[PDB]
């Protein structure tokens, strides 16, 4: 049990060159006021992005071997602090604690991933057709990255996107959520310190400007992705958010990395390890109040298992402990604010007009008319109605029966987004038909593990609404550079004269 | 010589199945009208869309070795009709016949390399953190492929497309620049032609609906940029288009494959082979009337080669045959229609205006008031303002003087393109400074071949405003599939019950 200023003090977080009273940073477990802080305006915003640029001109001569040590002293960093780090975003984002422990290790993940790719950037050498040249593709550090992030991932998107970014060469502008700003200020802080140590041993190597944080409303969001120096947006939250975005970035022909939201489902099939799908399910389904965005949100199950396996589920259900996230023992902790309350019982109204018979989902009394707890629900729905179809980020199951499996395909496919997806079964068949290019429509195809099962090693994101962009694993890292081709004539011999008169 | 009537007959056109009175296809050598066209109305172009979703949802299932067979039949009708076709192009977008025939075999080419595509298409297995796990990146059909294209490559942007496309298992759906129609329904002709002949050795396989061809003006494009069910666009065209087609692509939440306008520019070193650069400049210069989009616009040349090398310049571009290109010795034809002309003259006028020095640029008369030949221009400047920051498709080149190395590298870069660059010199020095993150920022970056220096196997496209799409070579046909990142549990292992009930 750390109280929030020995976290601050751990962290080396002087609040008091963060306090004002523009932005209220709130705490879900409680509803209580953490701090209130001041905020950029549009112009720091501006001065921000101006010095990010700076820094991407010195930083993108720095061999790409040299930017991964930095990555890796923050990897040591984050290492040092996890404990600290982790129990902030647990305050914050509302999480359990071994999963605001499991969110910093990521970022610490990505960032030894990183340092390997820091050896690596592959381009090709390729055969030209023309005698005496010789032809390549090379990868170029871009310029200013752009990262916008959402509440509830506070701290591994941003490390996502800049342990890539800082290894290929670009600077950070990130503007995180204003629903987490504290645990923004943590990662800058952190990596405010390994850049000290970084220049112990490079002196320098590293622009001091190299990351820059941007604390702030809409007003300052939009400063950034209307921004000419910025030539990639990574951008996470809502389908709306993406769209807006996607819209300003189209109008200045620049690139952008949406991960927006998802609806994901699972099929379970007859031959399912049943005694395994229990699990996956209600670990999926309910892990972080369903407030991830590969959460489960839709079950699609065979007719044949309904009386065997939905009783099973609705017991680990009711056997799952809502509460405090720092009590040992809670498994569900709260929803982030009032809105997204609401919005869950809307949700369950419509399910109920629907046809659907819910279970749970009643809100949990803990003493606090501003914290949102509930129990996750649960929902018999007849057809995957219009409900169904919304993301509602909320801990929700909507489960519909099927037949016959290509109609399941159907059925798992009909939503607009398209994050992750799974399929329960033992049959080779099924499990291959499912992947295969008529199979599930999702950017994640998982077979016998949930729709929370991706690795830093494999690319992250989805197709649909999802909007297309990929982060972390395989080459997602070519997102954060620009290509280019190059043909190399090493040849004496002048071109044919086609009758022109070039003698001297 | 072929007459217009020959070149249909050949090729297996008959107009009476295209005649109208809506579109008026022109021919740029004389003005003439050579044909006027009926038009798809909004309604036909939707339904087209539809008929090639469905031809999608067939030919995604087809193992892309078989799908591969049919682009190699088409390349193989290719070869069988490049001269009428070849012709064809010369009388439609005005190039000199061995363009003409020349924009054909790229046709041709790709098709042999998506071929070998075809049995490639390769995605990654990928180490997993999981025991009892596997985990792999997958690449699928994504679907219908909307093609839109300009006038001055009116065969060759096409088939660049269609044959990833096809080979990807994606159905097509091309809208032809209003200026090219006839191009455009020999290209489809002959596609049905490569699939009649693909029916007799694999009966039931192609879907007969897997190309669409739309022609008719902006409410038409519009329906394909705005249509559902086409997940990606390629877009080659002003950058204004590219602008409108990406905003309405980013409401939808769709994929763009942009490819907009160049501003191609080159540094002349001191070292340079000056007999290799007079010919490089004057043939990227003037080649096409300046009317391809990775024509030289821009030349920036040492101080010290001024004196020497301006003169040989202006010897050859003064030798340059300007007329009719169906006339052997032709170099230069026509510009495609007065609008450009009126653009060029425009130019010329304002860079007059800007302290330049023209030479060349008149035009040229041939007996027709609406067939539009002129001189190719050379323009001494003495900054590169704001006239030689604009694309004006037409042969005007201008000359700017540079000391400094790095100050030229700055002139190089300081337009709002980014498509094709080149430097000469014979300085290994230099010549990797220019290919370096700090040097050129096009998407093709080449030493001492011109702009137009790119072939199949690497990928074409630029940076800024150009919209950093890329077609053909290296990985650039992953922009017609999906991606997708699948992990498979093949362990019997249970996850831990963390105190949730799930025993039965
Ligand atoms: N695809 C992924 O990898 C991924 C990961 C985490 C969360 N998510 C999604 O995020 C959502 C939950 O996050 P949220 O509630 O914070 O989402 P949100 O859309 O409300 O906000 C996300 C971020 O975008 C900013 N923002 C919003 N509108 C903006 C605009 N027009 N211009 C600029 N910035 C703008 C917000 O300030 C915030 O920083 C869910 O839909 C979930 O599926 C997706
Ligand atoms: N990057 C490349 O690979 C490449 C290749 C060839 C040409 N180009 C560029 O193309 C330009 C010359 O071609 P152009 O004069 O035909 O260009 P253009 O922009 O006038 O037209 C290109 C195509 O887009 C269509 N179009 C225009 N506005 C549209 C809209 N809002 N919605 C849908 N469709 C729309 C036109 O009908 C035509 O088919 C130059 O800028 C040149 O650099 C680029």
């Amino acid at each position: 049990h750390m109280q929030f200023n020995d976290i601050l003090a751990a962290l080396d977080i002087d609040l008091a060159q963060w306090k004002g009273n523009a932005l209220t940073a709130r705490s879900p477990l409680d509803g209580a006021t953490l701090a209130t802080l001041a905020v950029d305006t549009p112009a720091d915003a501006e001065r921000k992005i101006d010095a990010a640029h700076d820094a991407f001109l010195k930083w993108r001569t720095v061999p790409a071997p040299v930017r991964g040590e930095l990555v890796r002293v923050f990897g040591n960093v984050l290492r040092e602090h996890k404990a600290e780090l982790g129990r902030l975003v647990t305050l914050e984002a509302g999480k359990i604690t071994s999963e605001g422990l499991g969110e910093v290790q990521e970022m610490i993940d990505i960032c030894d991933f990183a340092v390997g790719l820091s050896r690596q950037l592959y381009g090709l050498t390729i055969a030209s057709e023309r005698p005496g040249h010789r032809m390549m593709e090379t990868w170029h550090p871009i310029g200013v990255c752009g990262v916008i992030s959402a509440f509830n991932f506070p701290v591994a998107v941003w490390a996502w996107n800049a342990a890539l970014a800082f290894v290929c060469g670009d600077s950070v502008v990130w503007k995180p959520s204003e629903k987490t700003p504290l645990t923004a200020i943590a990662c800058h802080v952190l990596l405010q310190k390994a850049l000290r140590e970084f220049e112990k041993t490079h002196p320098g190597v590293a622009p001091a400007e190299l990351g820059q944080l941007v604390l702030g409303m809409r007003d300052v969001g939009e400063v950034l992705t209307a921004s000419k120096k910025v030539p990639v947006v990574s951008a996470t939250g809502s389908v709306r958010m993406g769209q807006e975005v996607a819209k300003v970035l189209s109008q200045r022909l620049a690139r952008g990395i949406l991960e927006l939201g998802g609806n994901n489902g699972m099929i379970v099939a007859p031959s399912a390890d049943l005694d395994l799908v229990v699990r996956a399910v209600t670990f999926a389904a309910v892990g972080t109040a369903g407030q991830r965005c590969t959460t489960l949100r839709r079950l699609i199950v065979h007719r044949s298992l309904v009386e065997q396996l939905l009783p099973r589920i609705e017991k680990a259900y009711a056997s799952v402990k809502v509460g405090n996230p720092l009590e040992e023992g809670t498994l569900v902790g709260p929803l982030v604010d009032r809105a997204s309350f609401d919005a869950m019982q809307k949700a369950l109204a419509d399910a109920r007009e629907q046809g659907g018979e819910v279970k749970g989902g009643e809100r949990v009394d803990v003493g606090h008319a501003d914290a949102y707890y509930v129990r996750p629900a649960i929902v018999r729905m007849p057809k995957q109605s219009a409900v169904v179809e919304r993301e509602t980020f909320a801990p929700i199951l909507y489960v519909m029966v099927y037949d016959n499996f290509d109609d399941a395909i159907d059925v798992h496919n009909a939503v607009p987004q398209g994050l992750s997806s799974a399929i329960f079964t033992n049959d080779m068949r099924e499990a291959e038909q499912f992947m295969s290019a008529a199979g599930s429509d999702c950017g994640i195809v998982n077979v016998n593990i949930g729709t929370s099962g991706a690795e830093i090693g494999g690319a992250f994101g989805g197709e649909k609404e999802t909007g297309g962009g990929r982060e972390s694993g395989s080459d997602a890292w070519k997102a954060y550079m620009r290509r280019a081709t190059n043909t190399i004539n090493y040849s004496r011999q002048l071109p044919l004269a086609q009758g022109v008169k070039f003698d001297v």
